[PDB]
């Protein structure tokens, strides 16, 4: 009954724990989100550059 | 009263499973695309040196 109430409670607990790590999870994928689009550029402006030397 | 609790620990339990699951894939997410991002940088030196190979030609 107490025992029952307390392993909601640490139940509810992890679960609010293991949604955080996904919040930063994805804050960390967003960020690697931006790198990649940042590096895509770049690669487009290269070959770009690069038909321009020919 | 007794059962209802230990069913919704149940239903909490699975939710916890699902969760941990989600932060697997997205850890695998992360290992994925940070391989990209070393293939990307790869090409991004490769492009870099095919173009100071022209600079340096015509100049």
């Amino acid at each position: 009954d107490d025992a029952l109430l307390n392993t909601l409670a640490i139940l509810q607990k992890e679960l609010k724990s293991k949604e955080q790590e996904i919040r930063r999870l994805k804050e960390v994928i967003a960020l690697k989100n931006k790198n990649t689009e940042r590096l895509n550029d770049e690669l487009i402006s290269g070959t770009i550059e690069n038909n321009v030397l020919q």
